[PDB]
């Protein structure tokens, strides 16, 4: 119903917590993060908002987080849960049967390909096998209940591989890569389609995007969005991609733009309070 | 066929030196060499004539990348001009399909060419066909099925381990699975139905690991890796049997000659060349 | 006033020099610059001719230029300035407020989308908003205090487009497109249109002339020049286009073009001394 956002960076890192309702256009200004952190993942299991890794870039110095950091909605308090195995600065996320599973991300120099899923049930985090690459700034998406990792950084070449994660054989195996090469990417699932919005491809800042049909397993470019962006929010509302903030070589944005797939056109639906990159978004429900 | 042959190279300079491996006795011909020498060029044989296509002239005086075709005849020991490709393509990737000889990606300078050009031996002739979804230079091309497969290479800026399909009748390019590692100057061939990637260089190590791909599966299998790690390497396939000869190892310029039994899925130093080096055309001797 | 032009190439980099005085039509040798350069861009500000970017094709080596040099007329001698962030070759620059924008060029095989400002009362450069594209050969005009950057090549392309800049938001947008597509052309703002000029299409050089007129938002072409031409120096004296010299594929021109608007009529009022490309072409303002 509602669409979060966690965390960010501009000048510094950030402890915003904000909601957008897209039904009258409005934001609700939510209780501000334990810790502020940029390049967090955001995701939601059992109505509650979990704060995945991230870095804190301060100007005393720079902490990537293990930490995991849960809000639930109606309390409004940020609870910390049990913190993951390793740092994971530039992470993505993905749920299947309300687990969480942490893919990838950064620890400084040490860039990962280590999985981790995490079992709201327990508090524990468990690894379940590494990915084929190494993947920061990664983007993450589940169908058919299989988990893709897509795009990313290895610490040296920016990808347009993809690789596909089987939770009942705890198996990667790699997929068609796509067209373009894209780090720090909005990736989200819509329509039995998995969407790749925006990216850096090792010179620029993208605004192409494309998406991957299961059935033909092909990439397909889709109308591009307006502004170019990378280190953005994404997700899905009622048949709809929306894309919040980010990167574009230079400043950060506070526009939000949103996708049509009747249409294949974008327009900018709102802006956010302030320009801002790197954020963890997730719809309410 | 016969004869392994090996043109071009680098060791300090761009090598001009043509030489011939004979596998069934172990000995090496010292052939008539390229009248340009040249690193990054491709080597394959149409008819029964030996074909070097693009590379780089890196001299102490300075640099230029070739868009020169020069076939050589066994028969005559010489070098003959043909007509040169629509632009310089260094790091090139070459494949035959029907007689036809396909330049694909490389570089110019700058640029990094995603564009691919055909060449008719009948008519001395270069066409450019429908251009690769990816800019590749240190390209893989292997030829199976009557269909080109682009495999790895560099963009510019990041090392792939991406490859795409060409579909020669419906002019058109097909993006397929992607290697389990990342492969810049790979060793690329086509063992009894299989497209071998072997060696290369993946952003920071050299390779000496192996991976194949089952066009049916369509899923790439690591097998046994080489004994030496190696990029820029030449290959080539004699009588069910990949060579792998020279290359860099991140240092040194290998003279080191490796060969792949599938049977028995192991490498053995069969032999080495006259002289190491790296960038180097090879090809062989036809059935 | 007087049309200077600085550096350009003939064999290799010039260091030239020299102004042109439209009304009596004579020809004056100033002081060389200390670097030969081409690709440079020209400029004045506050009675000062400012020489930006280039690059020094000995050859060899060949050093792209991140200087800025400031020639005064006054004492007829060149000073070195604050450089650049970084190398510009094939530079445009504009003048908005008394500050000096570096617009996109090459450093080797870097195509720059990168915009910088110079504030003369400092000597110093700040980085603004980069293009919405990477262009080198870039042609840049100044309109109602906002900077256009037409034409280029973004190191894959050869580019139609085009994009304004504006400094108070500090954001630059994409205009309508040229219906020619344009390297190295001339770009000038004469009676409140931008004019593009000459340039290359990636297969000829050209003499069609097309300018934009900023409410209609269409780009209209009027009559060609005599000669075709890439890499040409442009400046707007009293009303009237002037085009120095430039490249069409075999020479180097020392042709120079008058445009009326009134007539719609391209003449060639007079030669350079020498027949270069790539100059640095300014003028003393008002
Ligand atoms: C999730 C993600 C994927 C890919 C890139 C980034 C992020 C998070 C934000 N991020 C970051 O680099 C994080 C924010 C800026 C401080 C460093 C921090 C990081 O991840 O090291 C970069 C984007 N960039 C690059 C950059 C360069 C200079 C200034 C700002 C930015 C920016 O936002
Ligand atoms: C076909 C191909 C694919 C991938 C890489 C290279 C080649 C040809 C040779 N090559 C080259 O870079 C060519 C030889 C060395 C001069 C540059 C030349 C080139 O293609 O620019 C590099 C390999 N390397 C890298 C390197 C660095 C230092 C010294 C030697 C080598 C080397 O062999
Ligand atoms: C400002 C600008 C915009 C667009 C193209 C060029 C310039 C400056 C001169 N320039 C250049 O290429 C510069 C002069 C020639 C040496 C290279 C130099 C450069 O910038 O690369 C080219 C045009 N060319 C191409 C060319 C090829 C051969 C000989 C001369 C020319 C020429 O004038």
């Amino acid at each position: 119903r509602l669409i979060y956002t966690a965390g960010g960076y501009f000048r510094q890192s950030l402890s915003y917590l904000e909601a957008y309702n897209p039904s009258d256009g409005t934001w609700l200004d939510l209780a501000d993060l334990q810790v502020p952190r940029s390049g967090l993942a955001g995701c939601v299991v059992g109505g509650l908002l979990y704060a995945v890794g991230g870095r804190n870039n301060s100007p005393d110095g720079n902490t990537d987080s293990s930490a995991l950091d849960c809000y639930n909605p109606m309390t409004n308090q940020w609870s910390p849960c049990a913190p993951m195995s390793v740092p994971r600065n530039r992470i993505g996320v993905g749920v299947i049967d309300g687990h969480i599973y942490a893919v990838g991300g950064s620890h400084g120099c040490i860039h990962h390909n280590s999985v981790e899923r995490y079992e709201p049930e327990r508090d524990e985090w468990h690894l379940v096998a590494p990915m084929l690459t190494r993947r920061i700034g990664v983007g993450v998406a589940v169908l058919n209940r299989l988990l893709y990792a897509v795009g990313g950084f290895d610490g040296t070449n920016r990808l347009n591989s993809a690789e596909c994660y089987y939770p009942e054989r705890n198996e990667w195996r790699m997929i068609t890569a796509m067209n373009t090469i894209r780090s720090g990417a909005g990736v989200c699932v819509l329509h039995n389609c998995i969407y790749a919005a925006g990216g850096y491809d090792g010179q620029d800042q993208l605004n192409s995007v494309e998406r991957y049909d299961v059935e033909t397993e092909t990439w397909t470019f889709v109308a591009p969005m307006k502004h170019r962006r990378s280190a953005l929010g994404i997700t899905v509302h009622q048949g709809r991609i929306y894309v919040l903030g980010g990167y574009d070589g230079h400043t950060f944005l506070d526009s939000v733009e949103c996708y049509d797939p009747d249409t294949d056109t974008w327009s900018e639906v709102t802006r956010m309070t302030s320009g801002r990159s790197g954020v963890g978004v997730a719809v309410t429900l």
